């Protein structure tokens, strides 16, 4: 179809980008322009008529998901046999940021940063695709301030840390939708403004008691899927008669930002905002925030 192939012979491979995390993703420069990108081996060999065709079909898909607060593919390149895709690289995470302010941030700058990420998230979203591991690492930030979400779970393509996810994912409901990502926004509410990780659980079932202890108890479908999920060994959860909520742990943060966190936060995903909801939130909206940033972020064009 429409897909023609670079060079990889412009590149000069500077090492692995985030010392490894991300996986066998080369940080290179291209020796042409300076540009610096991020490639990441994407291809075995063409040889594979059908590995061949349903790769094609995840480079369709990721053209289609070029947005400003996403890291985006540059171009394709083939050596010998084997396609590498080229993504922008980002200097920076959120994490440089956290560990600058270690008490919490300032209010306009996770204004400035949730609105990103929610932007990003948003419009994946609209594509049918989840992220599934939202978590300070993936959230990039360039030297501008702009926010670029990367690393994202594509299905039908085919240890970790655990602070970010819903109660869906650990007690592994196979119906988690979109909402599995609102719930990891709210987790970076609270984080943003506090310098804490929200529920930095060290295991399944130790996240699990993180969350109900503040938030409550599972809705029944979660309670039975846990009951049935053999890798908790037949060990059945805690009953919370008195949960710790959020404004109690909290009780300084603003009601408007308690409010964004509690509603993406809801224990049940179905009840959860949508992410074009969260934008249209008070603690975007007020004093016209939203209208005058949307504007102001078109250092996106240069
Ligand atoms: C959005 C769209 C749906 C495509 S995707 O994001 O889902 N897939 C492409 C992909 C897959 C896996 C990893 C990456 C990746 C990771 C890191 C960086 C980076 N900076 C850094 O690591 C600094 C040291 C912190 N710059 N660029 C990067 C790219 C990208
Ligand atoms: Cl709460």
């Amino acid at each position: 179809e429409n897909l023609y192939f670079q060079s990889m012979e412009k590149y000069e491979n500077l090492g692995l980008v985030g010392e490894g995390s991300y996986g066998m993703v080369m940080k290179c420069r291209n020796k042409d322009t300076g540009r610096i990108v991020a490639i990441k081996k994407f291809l075995e060999s063409d040889d594979d008529k059908m590995v061949k065709k349903i790769a094609m079909r995840e480079i369709k898909l990721l053209k289609q998901l070029r947005h400003e607060n996403l890291v985006n593919l540059l171009e394709v390149c083939k050596k010998k046999k084997r396609w590498y895709l080229v993504f922008e690289f980002v200097d920076h995470t959120i994490l440089d940021d956290l560990e600058l302010f270690p008490n919490g941030l300032d209010y306009q700058v996770v204004q400035k940063y949730l609105f990103q990420i929610i932007n990003g998230i948003g419009f994946c979203h609209s594509h049918n695709i989840i992220h599934r591991d939202i978590k300070p690492e993936n959230i990039l930030v360039s030297q501008s301030g702009v926010v670029k979400l990367c690393d994202f779970g594509f299905a039908r393509t085919l240890v970790a840390t655990r602070w970010y996810r819903a109660p869906e994912l650990l007690v592994g409901d196979v119906k988690y939708g979109k909402a599995v990502d609102v719930w990891a926004i709210g987790c970076l509410v609270t984080e943003m403004f506090m310098g804490e990780p929200l529920f930095p659980g060290d295991s399944d079932i130790d996240q699990l008691y993180h969350i109900m202890m503040c938030l409550g108890n599972l809705i029944p479908r979660h309670q039975e899927l846990f009951n049935k999920n053999p890798v908790f060994a037949g060990v059945r959860l805690p009953e919370i008669k008195e949960r710790e909520p959020l404004e109690r742990r909290y009780p300084k943060l603003s009601e408007v930002v308690i409010d964004l966190a509690k509603k993406c936060l809801h224990i049940d995903p179905d009840k959860r905002p949508f992410c074009a909801e969260l934008l249209h939130h008070d603690f975007f909206q007020m004093d016209g925030f939203a209208e005058r940033f949307s504007q102001e972020l078109q250092l996106k064009v240069q």
